[PDB]
C-alpha cells in the first residue's frame, strides 16, 4: 500500500463539485477548489485547473491528474519545509505515508504547527505521539480518518487501512 492508495481511501473520488467536511467546494480526490462561498468562483477555479470548460464536472482521468499534482505538492512541501523535512527523513517508509496524508489534508503550514507531536515522532515515541496527535481540532472534526493516520504512526503498519 502506498501514499496514493491511502489518500484515495481517505478522500474518496467525486466527479462533480461537492463540499468537503469544512463546507468548501472540492472536486475529484480531495482537490480543494476555493474556500469562497461562490459556486461560481469554484467553477471558475475548476476550469482554470483543468484547462477546459467543465461546467462543474470532470472525468476520472482529470481527477487522477489533479491528484497526482496535489500528491507531488504535499511531498515537495514536506521536503521544502524546515520543520517537516527532518521528521520525514527520520521516518520509515510506512510512517512517511502518514505525514504525507496529514500534509495533503491540512497543508504544510497546519502540520508544521503540531510542534510537540513532530518532536515525539522524531524521537520515535510512537505511543506518546499518538496521544498528542489526538488532542487536536483535526481529530475531533474527522475522528475516523484521524484514527487511521494515528494508528499508521503508532504501529508502522497498514493495519488501519486493511479493513477498508
Amino acid at each position: 500500500m502506498n501514499y496514493f492508495e491511502m489518500l484515495r481511501i481517505d478522500e474518496g473520488l467525486r466527479l462533480k463539485i461537492y463540499k468537503d467536511t469544512e463546507g468548501y467546494y472540492t472536486i475529484g480526490i480531495g482537490h480543494l477548489l476555493t474556500k469562497s462561498p461562490s459556486l461560481n468562483a469554484a467553477k471558475s477555479e475548476l476550469d482554470k485547473a483543468i484547462g477546459r470548460n467543465c461546467n462543474g464536472v470532470i472525468t476520472k482521468d482529470e481527477a487522477e491528474k489533479l491528484f497526482n499534482q496535489d500528491v507531488d505538492a504535499a511531498v515537495r512541501g514536506i521536503l521544502r519545509n524546515a520543520k517537516l523535512k527532518p521528521v520525514y527523513d527520520s521516518l520509515d517508509a510506512v510512517r512517511r505515508c502518514a505525514l504525507i496524508n496529514m500534509v495533503f489534508q491540512m497543508g504544510e503550514t497546519g502540520v508544521a504547527g503540531f510542534t510537540n507531536s513532530l518532536r515525539m515522532l522524531q524521537q520515535k515515541r510512537w505511543d506518546e505521539a499518538a496521544v498528542n496527535l489526538a488532542k487536536s481540532r483535526w481529530y475531533n472534526q474527522t475522528p475516523n480518518r484521524a484514527k487511521r493516520v494515528i494508528t499508521t504512526f503508532r504501529t508502522g503498519t497498514w493495519d488501519a487501512y486493511k479493513n477498508l
